[PDB]
């Protein structure tokens, strides 16, 4: 499935595109970050997808836009509304969901 494999590189990238800041690029860094742990139970950011997708573990689309989501909902959920973190996430929420449509639409053709 390189015809996929294709689609979702081209895909994550144009999400990490719209990562303008480097915000979700690593994890967070839970010795940096110690009561994370306490209110996300799935961390999630672009450099593990990179790695689950080059690891061959997201067979679909649907598991994919999954781990996605995790990233946007992370951070609304442990970040106040007043922060340029949670802020940053309804930006990509937002955009990110154009690019994920246009990509399973292109999956379609
Ligand atoms: C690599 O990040 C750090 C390095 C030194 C000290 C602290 C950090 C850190 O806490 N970064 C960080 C925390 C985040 C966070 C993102 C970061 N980082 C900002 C700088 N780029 C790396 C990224 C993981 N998000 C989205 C979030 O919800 N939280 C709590």
């Amino acid at each position: 499935l390189t015809p996929f494999l294709i689609l979702l590189r081209k895909t994550l990238e144009q999400l990490q595109e719209k990562d303008t800041g480097n915000i979700f690029s690593e994890p967070v860094p839970l010795s940096e970050v110690p009561d994370y742990l306490d209110h996300i139970k799935k961390p999630m950011d672009f450099f593990t997808m990179k790695q689950n997708l080059e690891a061959y573990r997201y067979l679909n689309f649907d598991d994919f836009e999954e781990d996605f989501n995790l990233i946007v909902s992370n951070c609304l959920k442990y970040n106040a509304k007043d922060t340029i973190f949670y802020r940053a996430a309804v930006r990509l929420r937002e955009q990110g969901g154009a690019v994920l449509r246009q990509a399973r639409r292109q999956a379609e053709k």
